[PDB]
């Protein structure tokens, strides 16, 4: 599809821009939305930012977080959708795709290329890294606030420099941003040192349901909808739980099944050394990365999804072991 140079040209040609992120926004969504919005505003453009979803509490102290609106009153010339793989992921703003020329910028290999112009590069760990390069190509100069906001998505999507994607390019980008004043400690404190007591109790439920398979190489658990309700939690509160299960010594693949809301089952998969969970996810209707992937089902009992997913995982695991 289009490369960065074409996207930079299109952005340079329009001065009234609506930047839209996806529902259930994460660090890379917030980082990409705000870094692009503020970068474009430094070029003098009139820019609003929007997400059709509540912003998670861990973002509440971030500079300019209030710039992300739920109901922008705005007549944009250009819609720029960041970090969203498909039109359904941007909620009510998908209606604008029929009316406003659109740019898509994303790192997800599952992106449906739904914009008029699309720059999709799955070699980046974070869409925020693509925004960083676009801002530089446009001539934007960062201050510490913009550096912090752009650092956020690189940090969150690499697990704060822990996952397999924490490579030279990630460390180069992070060093550049920290040199420009990015507050790495602030970002870690707000994202990671903000636990609710209810989250400890919710993870205790996960451990109570934990099952090991294949001589300890596979671990899985689940959170049904009533269990979220019992602890005054949503699927916001189980973020990172599946990584805790992968962190068990000897576990190669961890899987967590999450029902929220009723009958919506999200399956999060993580692997350690060799098992390609993106292949298992894709075969089930989802996708992702070799070490972290997922799939989402609508209209199914958690009791039906769990054994079907575990069955396919076990068959793929046995096939993988046989060299
Ligand atoms: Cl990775
Ligand atoms: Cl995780």
């Amino acid at each position: 599809g289009s490369g960065m140079d074409e996207i930079v040209k299109v952005l340079s040609q329009h001065d009234r821009i609506l930047v839209v992120g996806h529902i259930m926004p994460d660090g890379d969504c917030v980082s990409s939305v705000l870094s692009l919005t503020l970068g474009l505003e430094k070029l003098g453009k009139e820019v609003k930012a929007a997400v059709d979803y509540k912003i998670p509490y861990v973002f509440e102290k971030f500079p300019y977080i209030d710039k992300i609106e739920e109901n922008p009153n705005f007549d944009p010339e250009l819609l720029v959708v960041v970090n969203a793989s498909s039109p359904d992921r941007i909620g009510k703003f998908q209606d604008l795709l029929d009316k406003v020329p659109s740019v898509v910028i994303d790192h997800h290999s599952t992106n449906t290329n739904f914009g008029n112009w699309n720059w999709v590069d799955p070699s980046f760990a974070a869409t925020a890294q693509m925004i960083f390069r676009i801002n530089k190509a446009l001539g934007v100069e960062y201050d510490s606030n913009l550096a912090t906001l752009n650092y956020l998505g690189i940090a969150t999507n690499t697990g704060f420099f822990r996952h397999s994607n924490a490579d030279v390019r990630v460390f180069e980008d992070a060093y550049k941003l920290v040199k420009m004043g990015a507050d790495a400690h602030f970002v870690a404190k707000e994202i990671l040192e903000n636990k609710r007591f209810e989250q400890f109790k919710l993870f205790a439920e996960v451990l109570e349901r934990l099952q090991l398979l294949e001589n300890g190489k596979i671990a899985y658990s689940y959170i049904d909808y009533d269990t979220y309700l019992r602890h005054n939690c949503t699927d916001e509160d189980s973020a990172g739980f599946v990584g805790e299960l992968r962190s068990i010594r000897g576990v190669e693949v961890a899987v967590l099944f999450m029902e929220f809301p009723r009958g919506k089952i999200h399956v999060s998969m993580r692997s350690k050394d060799w098992f390609n969970v993106n292949e298992v996810a894709f075969e089930l209707g989802g996708g992702g990365h070799p070490r972290a992937a997922g799939v989402t089902f609508e209209g199914k009992k958690i009791e039906e999804v769990i054994p079907r997913v575990i069955n396919h995982l076990l068959k793929k695991f046995k096939e993988g072991v046989e060299s």
